[PDB]
């Protein structure tokens, strides 16, 4: 099981995205926007003392994969799809897409890399919809027996929306 440093404290992204012009011409699977948000963490460690701990993220929404698969998954927008990931600023350290698990070493003291937070909406269908992506909590990054208290979330604001505008 995972212990949480004193002051622990989760770091949430708010994903804010201008409007996406879909286009009629823009063949499934177009990366119609992607955008980077900076992770600036704070000196929040989590400590294991069992070979299966795990590090998880997750996609708390809870939408299927969409029909072109390649962790491209499903909105309430029809055609539109979102991808997820992080990475080092020097775009190395690819954290690989939302959702998966690490396996934790016991005993490695672990934090939240700094770096960038990168949302992909993708065009996954011939038709797409429009309106504003709903609002919530988009991911996140846990450790095993506390999900109530990630590392790093990122939230998409009802004040912020993100609009899908199909022409």
């Amino acid at each position: 099981n995972c212990t949480l440093s004193k002051g622990f404290t989760t770091v949430d992204i708010p994903m804010t995205i201008g409007t996406i012009v879909v286009r009629p011409t823009d063949p499934i699977g177009t990366v119609l926007q992607k955008n980077t948000f900076t992770i600036s963490p704070n000196n929040s460690t989590a400590t294991c003392n069992r070979a299966s701990d795990q590090i998880t993220a997750a996609l708390p929404l809870n939408y299927p994969v969409s029909s072109i698969g390649n962790n491209v998954y499903a909105t309430n927008i029809p055609g539109i799809g979102i991808r997820l990931y992080r990475e080092a600023f020097d775009s190395t350290d690819f954290s690989g897409y939302y959702p998966y698990k690490r396996s934790l070493t016991p005993n490695t003291t672990y934090t939240l890399s700094p770096g960038y937070f990168v949302m992909e909406v993708i065009k996954t269908a011939a038709t797409t919809g429009s309106g504003a992506l709903v609002a919530g909590r988009y991911s996140t990054y846990y450790v095993t027996g506390q999900q109530n208290r990630p590392f790093l979330t990122t939230t998409v604001l009802s004040s912020s929306p993100i609009l899908i505008a199909s022409s």
